[PDB]
């Protein structure tokens, strides 16, 4: 074809082979996921999406692999992020002071992944999947990551933490899964404080982008739900994850 379907990118490829073993990877290395049947959590995940209209899919779909990938978090860890998840996964990987949504076995089984099946067939589509803004939102990818982040997030309690990217045009965005759907999750009864770093792309001597307009609005948002806000800004973040593995004896 010179013409494909849908606007976006198709599977990846060997999407089935990647699952597979990442979920084998991962269970093998996190103890709590030891006892997980990783052709069972692909069977689940391979049901949400196969033979299904891919702009027709709903969080239902998803129910049987998120029953599988039922796991505890530690609530007051949490790591949210938004345009900014290398840093984030930098930052976590140092020592896990944190834990972000890929470090959990679904977020981990489907980063950086597309997929997509065909209606009445049960094909895996490898030529192209909608695009979220020209095609559909209610796709498999977009359908799987709202449901999996709404989780996440409602599991947080106490100091919840989100990195935000500072070289944005819009360094907080209600469009993101982060303004979208987790700021709207978070427990008010369990949550006492979302703390955001806002992370700068500058060249050193910056704005205080605590005080960006966009940030105003977060602060608003969370305020009204009855849970506090906090931010700072990280003006280096090089210097940031160098102190995170050596701190205190240098400029830190």
């Amino acid at each position: 074809r010179w013409r494909q379907t849908w606007s976006g990118p198709g599977t990846t490829k060997r999407f089935p082979e990647t699952v597979l073993a990442r979920c084998v990877k991962y269970t093998e290395i996190h103890p709590e996921m030891r006892h997980v049947d990783c052709q069972s959590v692909w069977d689940a995940f391979k049901g949400a999406f196969i033979s299904k209209h891919p702009c027709d899919i709903t969080e239902e779909d998803y129910q049987p692999l998120m029953k599988l990938g039922t796991q505890t978090v530690p609530c007051n860890k949490i790591l949210l992020w938004s345009r900014i998840k290398d840093l984030a996964h930098q930052f976590t990987q140092v020592q896990r002071d944190m834990f972000t949504l890929e470090d959990t076995l679904l977020g981990y089984l489907a980063d950086d992944l597309t997929w997509c099946g065909e209606f009445d067939t049960s094909k895996i589509n490898y030529q192209s999947c909608p695009d979220w803004r020209k095609d559909c939102s209610n796709n498999p990818v977009s359908v799987f990551w709202k449901t999996v982040s709404r989780r996440f997030a409602e599991a947080a309690c106490d100091v919840v933490h989100v990195m935000l990217d500072g070289s944005r045009s819009k360094i907080f965005d209600k469009d993101s899964t982060f303004g979208s759907v987790e700021v709207h999750n978070l427990q008010p009864e369990k949550v006492q404080t979302l703390e955001a770093w806002v992370i700068h792309g500058g060249r050193e001597d910056s704005r205080d982008l605590c005080q960006d307009p966009t940030i105003k609005e977060l602060e608003s948002i969370i305020s009204k739900r009855n849970i506090q806000f906090s931010c700072k800004n990280i003006y280096r973040p090089d210097k940031f994850l160098q102190c995170v593995k050596n701190p205190e004896d240098s400029s830190c």
